[PDB]
């Protein structure tokens, strides 16, 4: 109900200079970047989303999200460029997705990182509720790393803003991925804050699984037969009890008797006073991740003069 007084800002394509491509495919291509705003004195490493009138929309359906929302655990939107191709400016977060980063990095991941990450994920997700935002596509995929300490929410291109006094998005036949969807989903393409909740307890099998697809080898159209059965995602050797009951919670057919995301952030606190307890990895204790300093972004930038580089969280209009 109240006006949205979000300021959407435009770039000149001379101020920002593609480096390098960080994936591409069918809804467009990322490039690494920097953002150099003319007679600011400042570098800030940026991902550039480049984009047919349809995917125009879409572009700026995503763009005012993103332009909507500031918070430490969601993804931040710098600009648009009005090019031919309209162009999406976002910061750089250099570490990759959390899925490919589990994967990666299985074998010096603690539970303390997990855990962690678990929290921070409810915060952002937490504050997407605060803001009326309904994600649609909470996933290990859509979570971003910009240091192993500190993950954030991305992937907008399903979000909706739920109306004035509306309690739920119904969809219509866009495509969507099964495997994340809670049941009311799945048949009824109902999406509220509680069909989020279930992604986030999908999301949180991924990352104790060090990045297994869930439901695999099975086909999509049999997960709802699945799931209306009572069949859920498995145990994860490294998940005490604890942890599994809070993911199964996440997968009651009652989606109001899910956990809100304000009761996993301190539940998941709690664990994280003691990680240990709750997460049993062999080799817990000895290890390390990297988290780098000016060698590390003159590296990432492919460019030696980075005295000026600044992150987008601390370049605040
Ligand atoms: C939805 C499909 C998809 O793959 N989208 C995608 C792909 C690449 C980047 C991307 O968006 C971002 N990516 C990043 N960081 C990042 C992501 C992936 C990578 N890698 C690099 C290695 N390999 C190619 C896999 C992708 C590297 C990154 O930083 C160096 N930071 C911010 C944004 Cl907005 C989205």
């Amino acid at each position: 109900e109240a006006p949205n007084q979000a300021l959407l800002r435009i770039l000149k394509e001379t101020e920002f200079k593609k480096i390098k491509v960080l994936g591409s495919g069918a809804f467009g291509t990322v490039y690494k970047g920097l953002w150099i705003p003319e007679g600011e004195k400042v570098k800030i490493p940026v991902a550039i989303k480049e984009l047919s009138p349809k995917a125009n929309k879409e572009i700026l359906d995503e763009a005012y999200v993103m332009a909507s929302v500031d918070n430490p655990h969601v993804c931040r939107l710098l600009g648009i460029c009005l090019t031919s191709t309209v162009q999406l400016i976002m910061q750089l977060m250099p570490f990759g997705s959390l899925l490919d980063y589990v994967r990666e990095h299985k074998d010096n991941i603690g539970s303390q990182y997990l855990l962690n990450w678990c929290v921070q994920i409810a915060k952002g997700m937490n504050y997407l509720e605060d803001r009326r935002l309904v994600h649609r596509d909470l996933a290990a995929r859509n979570v971003l790393v910009k240091t192993p300490q500190h993950v954030k929410i991305t992937d907008f291109g399903l979000a909706k803003l739920l109306g004035a006094a509306a309690a739920e998005y119904h969809a219509e036949g866009g495509k969507v991925p099964i495997k994340w969807m809670a049941l009311e989903s799945i048949l009824h393409r109902i999406y509220t804050h509680q069909s989020d909740v279930w992604s986030y307890g999908v999301t949180v099998w991924e990352l104790m699984t060090f990045g297994s697809k869930p439901y695999d080898g099975i086909p999509a159209s049999e997960i709802s037969s699945i799931l209306e059965k009572g069949e859920r995602l498995p145990q994860p050797p490294i998940c005490t009890i604890d942890v599994y009951m809070i993911m199964v919670k996440c997968w009651m057919i009652d989606a109001d008797s899910r956990p809100k995301f304000r009761e996993l952030i301190i539940e998941f606190s709690k664990m994280a006073r003691d990680p240990q307890r709750y997460l049993v990895i062999q080799g817990d204790e000895r290890m390390h991740l990297p988290s780098p300093d000016s060698n590390f972004y003159r590296a990432l930038m492919d460019e030696e003069d980075m005295d000026d580089v600044v992150d987008a969280d601390e370049y605040l209009i």
